């Protein structure tokens, strides 16, 4: 089912069984993660009605529209503690924004705690009526979207120890090791046509190696940013990254396995495809309703992010020399006292959201809470951030709210590209020795989150806040009166309203 650009999103709890194990989950308009779609100039008005009442998972909510820059609408960006206070059970909040010409493949997810891990997440596609790559494919619709999701048999708040997915969900469906032969997702194609497949990771943690038996993947988009066409057999996708790839249905009519192998999971999930776990079906019209019997490519050409190149306005901003940006920041990641830190500080959410602190009179980073996690950025300048990998629990996929950035230096590469680098909004920091360097221009007044997108790391402190262009933040953003009321309502909630019932 589909949600339109002006619509209501009613959030409820119900039982779900995407892998044949039934447990309670979170539904949006009676559907597990429905598609949100519109056009690049639409004005979105999304009324989010929080009717959640199951105490085994988070009830208060906050929706993030991942990849949208939210210029002038920082109050609708959805990171609780930064842009808003949570929407409380029994209440509604109207988000109003526009893509402002930015087309691409995105996704929406709750930004509150680990609630998105329990299913409050889904694909969001913004179509371009002038798409630059329209000559490259014939079909692009609700049937060419492929979402990847990690799924747990117990509610996220009850996970004890290091999280390990029970299953990989492809378009909401999949199987777990030792589980029943639950229905697999089918992606239908016709021999001779070309399809713009939109691949989205909805993950709370695991990354996947994705490939389709017998077919190549011609990448033409990354994280809502178009690239020169670049063909590969297999790619590694991290939390919240998106790729559009042209699928050329040029093989014999047949059933082909679609494969998404996780880096971790219960009972051997990471190492097998046995019984159709970690799988979906690519079916050519005319093939029987049966399982594929194909096999993966033994020696795949692997996607390397430094091979991706931006199609439009390719050059990285600023002087084309490492360290020659207007503002040059280097962050030191750490893990101390059971908490991740950045430059010695572990992120903890303030009781007054940064945007509300700024609207209330804060004039500089020194006045903002929490102390040690907030970095001020000047207006209209070129920034270069460097975030060396090394810290445990990686690879850590960092994301920046409010901006897309050029990746002048990717993981696994020791070279810099200022002429043509891919532009994206979620980047892997790699492994020990890597020095991922990104660039962006500070053209979007407001407080924006910068943090690891593995939700278990975010909740243990791996986050910082950029207070960008503080002098123009009040003029640029003008939240509705309901926005400021969220905090009053939420601070007044009774203890039974936010209490988490654990399960074993
Ligand atoms: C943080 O710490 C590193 C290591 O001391 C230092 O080199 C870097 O300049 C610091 N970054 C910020 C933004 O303070
Ligand atoms: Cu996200
Ligand atoms: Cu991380
Ligand atoms: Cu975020
Ligand atoms: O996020």
């Amino acid at each position: 089912q589909i949600v339109n650009s002006v619509d209501t999103m009613t959030l409820t709890n119900a039982n779900v069984s995407p892998d044949g194990f039934t447990r309670a989950g979170i539904l949006v308009n009676g559907v597990h993660g429905p598609l949100i779609r519109g056009g690049k100039n639409d004005n979105f008005e999304l009324n989010v009605v929080n009717d959640l009442d199951n105490p085994t998972m988070l009830r208060p909510t906050s929706i993030h529209w991942h990849g949208l820059f939210q210029r002038g609408t920082n109050w609708a960006d959805g990171a609780d503690g930064v842009n808003q206070c949570p929407i409380s059970p029994g209440h509604a909040f109207l988000y109003k924004f526009t893509p402002a010409g930015h087309a691409g493949t995105f996704w929406y997810h709750s930004h509150f705690g680990t609630q998105y891990c329990d299913g409050l997440r889904g694909p969001m596609v913004i179509y371009d009526d002038n798409d630059p790559h329209a000559a490259l494919y014939d079909e692009d619709d609700e049937n060419t979207i492929i979402t990847l999701a990690d799924w747990y048999h117990i509610p996220a708040p009850s996970i004890q120890g290091a999280a390990q997915p029970d299953a990989t969900l492809i378009n909401g469906k999949g199987r777990y090791v030792g589980g029943p032969a639950a229905e697999l997702s089918i992606v239908n194609v016709e021999q001779g046509k070309k399809y713009r497949m939109r691949l989205i990771s909805l993950s709370c943690d695991p990354n996947w190696q994705f490939s389709i038996d017998g077919h190549e993947l011609t990448i033409i988009e990354v994280d809502g940013e178009l690239t020169e066409p670049h063909t590969v057999d297999r790619l590694q996708i991290f939390t919240g990254q998106r790729y559009s790839f042209v699928l050329d249905a040029n093989q014999p009519v047949d059933n082909y396995w679609i494969r998404a192998q996780p880096n971790k999971g219960r009972n051997g999930l990471a190492g097998t495809f046995a019984n159709g776990v970690n799988s979906a079906i690519l079916r050519y019209a005319g093939a029987a309703n049966a399982d594929p019997t194909t096999s993966a490519n033994p020696n795949p050409a692997q996607l390397n992010e430094a091979d991706l190149h931006a199609l439009i306005d390719p050059a990285a901003p600023g002087i084309p020399t490492p360290g020659a940006a207007d503002v040059n920041l280097r962050f030191q990641l750490g893990f101390s006292g059971g908490r991740f830190t950045i430059n010695g500080t572990a992120y903890e959410s303030p009781s007054v959201p940064t945007l509300l602190q700024i609207m209330s009179g804060a004039q500089s980073a020194n006045d903002l809470l929490p102390a040690g996690s907030v970095y001020e950025l000047p207006r209209n300048q070129v920034v270069e951030l460097v975030v060396p990998a090394g810290v445990l629990g990686g690879p850590h996929p960092f994301h920046l709210h409010g901006h897309a950035f050029s990746v002048v230096r990717s993981a696994g590469s020791s070279t810099y590209n200022f002429v043509n680098p891919v532009k994206r909004d979620v980047v892997s920091l790699g492994v020990t020795g890597d020095e991922v360097t990104i660039r962006f221009v500070t053209d979007n007044p407001g407080p924006w989150f910068f943090h690891c997108h593995i939700e278990f790391h975010l909740m243990n402190g791996l986050a910082i806040v950029f207070a960008e262009d503080m002098a123009n933040t009040v003029d640029a953003n003008n939240p509705p009166v309901e926005w400021a009321q969220l905090c009053e309502i939420y601070d007044d909630l009774p203890p039974e309203a936010t209490s988490i019932q654990t399960v074993v």
